[PDB]
């Protein structure tokens, strides 16, 4: 048995931040537990968390790889000549370079533990034995061989989320994003199930790397992909995915999946339609990872959705037990889990309580082309503010009339409280959107108004400068109703 | 008819500034406006045309050409992500680039053309504008004041918006050299080229010629002092030098051409002041741009010039003559299109809108489209350090993740924030690497709202991006205390 000031269950974004800050800013004794030290099967997430191993970082590399499909084709407009028939996308080379890059980060975090005093790493499955004891076991079976027992005065739960699998017959024929990262070969025909950013991002990855005669289909059970994003943007990205050869099946949901004699999958939709594919990747949701923690042993309370319930400072119902990051089922983003972990350790080991602000958080979707957003979409703004204005600009950038990708419209929309000009949200679609939106998140912390954008001098020629050129609302919401003139 | 025409405002120069002023005077305030320019569409002999330098031989076509040049990196970098193709078959077709560019520019030319037909009170006159007197602009067939008169335009107010022009140094064999204007029209990409100058135009062109050079080629950039891009962040100056070298560009600093002659094969033989020599197919001089005031006949009305040669103006763009104003590059200040545009809008609001307004020339964001590019806004540290007793510099430099796989590990991203350490106010932000021009725009908005470093640091990052580094810097890398560089406060 071993003592500590902080035991962190889960060496991911939120937990490495919390642990690192405690060991180094406040010189506490920290233990951190995870099930695996390097990425991949069988447990996928590992030292560094979801982001590093099966998340933001490898997805970004693979989206970057998929973008060359457009680049190679678009180069001809600017005079570039080569043998187009010689072009092939080697997925194994992609995956191998991606794995090497992720493994470098893994080795780097191992070195971080070996080099930082008062921060120890424990390999295996952690769970709550009592209010101040964490057990680590050989496997996730609450019953396997104990490896270590750790008493702790404070306990941080930061075990993240896991893909949700619907309970349809044949679900075990489907993969999740976890397995997608390791596919031996690029699927020829693939169905991504879901309308959110993971389904959209992988559909473009697979679309770029599919072999000759490939097809990517994305299905979603409701009418329009990317619920929660700007409505013009959802429509436009739908249109740009279609122009790049992806087939979008809206109002469709798998009812079952079966095995074909050749090893491919036979998907039957609730509507009766059928599709044969090599891979069915479910990306319908991620759920808080709470099962393995034996939370009953101490009474830590859950919300009706399955998140560990927390107050604004991340405290559970049981004193000295905390929860940050995806396990709380709030904003599922890496930097938000990091900010929670830092605010928590500031509150508990330093002294200036700090709470994470969950409004006006900027985020991105690495679709092709990508989306960058911060703050409210207009239909949510229309329910809290009596007068809302929407400034909108949309057009194909001149580089994309030369490249031949004419379908590539840039969209910039600014939503305001029309009573005092306060910017409430900014929504972007087009090359560079994720990069443009970062400093827009700072603007929103400063309560920028539309006149602060419009009075700023443009950087020319950029897409971003569009945000500084809008003076006149394209339309309004008054008391929740959409209209073109103010009444 | 054979009678002069009358206007509230005559603008000489239909470019960035003049078109903004004219359009706004006509459409917002119902003035009667004339705009004069020398050519309706781009290209020789006069290069700039309706739409200005920006549209014809500046921002717009250079960005299309830098975008074309970036495919050289994209093609190469694709291999690290598993793209395979016949490398040996790769050609850069400069003539296709130039054709595509001319066609895009000409489309813009044509759309300005129809704006004039349907805008009531906004008229275009072709030829050369000069001041005959306080209320009469004469338009002539050429820049020579003896050339024939095409029109006389009566004007209550006159706006000088004639922009700037490349400067040519008076060295022997200067006639064998070209400027950026000709560079846009060269029939063939040069095998060997010297770009003379260390400013943005020389650097951006070096990148473009480097991508499109034929098989045995070489781009050399020379600069008379010791480090390119004066006026920019010093770290970024040194790093951009390294990245350009890494891409096969030869940077010769502390070198200056003394003379140029023709070898017997027709190539250019450049001798430097050091006595070093270089043979090239093209010498592009880009040592500076000067205000275009010579053709205006300013002596006729007594408009004063600064020592530097620009039209002297007050904060409201007024000259020493009551109803004659000047904006844009002719005033030899900040030579940027959106600055000319903002000056034009402010001037018109002031004169005809009764809502006085002056352009703010501080904290203007701007970009260099070098490969890799720069985005910058506000003070560089050594300027800040002369004005503020305590200055903190936050600095981060990293290889973005993609370049761990691409092959281009030399592509370091640099992000610097310079602050007044007494109260945390951001004084300057300086960025080098892919996306920097796009990231920096909203930074301009932050600086105009007096952001502090903690406004940055408390903002949650968008992950994974390069921009998020701006919102993860909490501890100075170093300081200046009463002008003195030091890694810690005393
Ligand atoms: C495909 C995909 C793409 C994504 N892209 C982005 C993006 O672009 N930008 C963004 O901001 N966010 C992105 N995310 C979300 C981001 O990955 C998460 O929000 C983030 O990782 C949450 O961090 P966390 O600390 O809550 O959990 P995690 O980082 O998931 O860490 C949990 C850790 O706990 C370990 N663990 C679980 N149970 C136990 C146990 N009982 N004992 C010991 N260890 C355990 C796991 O092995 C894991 O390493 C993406 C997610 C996915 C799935
Ligand atoms: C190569 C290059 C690249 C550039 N890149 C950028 C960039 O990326 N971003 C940026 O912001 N700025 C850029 N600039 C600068 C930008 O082009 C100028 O700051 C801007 O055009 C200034 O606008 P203006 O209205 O002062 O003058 P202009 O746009 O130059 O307009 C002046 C007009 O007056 C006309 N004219 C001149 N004399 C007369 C006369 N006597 N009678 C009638 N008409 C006349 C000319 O034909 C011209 O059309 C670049 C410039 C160059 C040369
Ligand atoms: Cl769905
Ligand atoms: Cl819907
Ligand atoms: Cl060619
Ligand atoms: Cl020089
Ligand atoms: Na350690
Ligand atoms: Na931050």
């Amino acid at each position: 048995s071993k003592a500590f000031d902080l035991v962190v269950i889960g060496a991911g974004s939120g937990g490495l931040e919390a642990g690192w800050n405690a060991a180094t800013l406040y010189g506490k004794r920290v233990a951190v537990v995870d099930v695996q030290t390097s990425h991949g099967p069988p447990f996928y997430a590992a030292l560094g968390g979801t982001c590093v191993n099966v998340g933001c970082v490898p997805k970004k590399l693979m989206v970057t790889g998929a973008q060359y499909m457009d680049h190679l084709r678009e180069s001809a407009g600017f005079g570039w000549e080569f043998d187009g028939s010689s072009v092939k996308a080697n997925w194994k080379k992609l995956i191998a370079a991606k794995n090497e890059a992720v493994l470098d980060i893994n080795k780097s975090y191992e070195g971080m533990f070996n080099d930082t005093e008062g921060l120890d790493f424990f390999l295996g499955w952690g769970s709550l034995e009592s209010k101040n004891v964490v057990v680590v076991r050989e496997t996730a079976d609450p019953k396997s061989a104990v490896k270590e027992r750790l008493q702790a005065d404070h306990i941080l739960l930061a075990t993240g989320s896991w893909p949700q699998m619907p309970a349809i017959p044949g679900i075990e024929h489907c993969i999740s994003s976890n397995e997608a990262f390791y596919l031996p070969e690029p699927p020829r025909r693939v169905l991504t199930v879901g309308g959110g950013f993971i389904s959209v991002e992988f559909a473009g990855i697979f679309n770029a790397y599919k072999p000759p005669g490939g097809k990517v289909t994305l299905c979603y059970r409701n009418n329009l992909i990317l619920r929660g994003f700007d409505e013009t943007i959802r429509e436009e990205v739908t249109k740009q995915l279609t122009a790049n050869g992806i087939e979008i099946m809206t109002n469709e949901n798998p009812a079952k999946v079966s095995l074909n004699t050749d090893g491919s999958k036979h998907v039957t939709f609730e509507s009766g339609k059928t599709l044969d594919v090599d891979v069915v990747m479910m990306a319908i949701g991620r759920i808080p990872r709470t099962n393995d923690l034996q939370l009953g042993n101490v009474g830590v309370k859950l919300t009706p959705k399955g998140g560990v319930q927390v107050d604004e400072f991340s405290r559970t119902n049981v004193p000295n037990i905390y929860a940050i990051g995806d396990i709380t089922d709030r904003l599922m983003l890496t930097p938000v889990a990091i900010n929670e972990g830092a605010a928590l350790v500031d509150t508990v080991f330093g002294n200036k309580p700090r709470k994470t602000d969950h409004t006006r958080v900027a985020s991105a979707v690495f679709s092709i082309p990508p989306i960058g957003t911060c703050g409210l979409i207009e239909e949510v703004a229309a329910k809290e503010f009596e007068k809302v204005a929407v400034y909108m600009s949309s057009f194909t950038p001149l580089m994309h009339n030369i490249s031949g990708s004419k379908y590539k419209k840039f969209v910039a929309k600014i939503v305001t409280n029309h009573s005092d000009g306060t910017v409430l949200g900014v929504h972007l679609l087009g090359d560079g959107a994720p990069e443009i939106i970062q400093a827009v998140g700072v603007c929103l912390r400063l309560n920028a108004k539309i006149s602060d954008f419009y009075n700023t001098i443009g950087v020319h020629p950029t897409s971003a400068e569009e945000l500084c050129s809008m003076r006149t609302p394209s339309y309004y919401y008054v008391k929740g109703e959409k209209m073109e003139k103010l009444p």
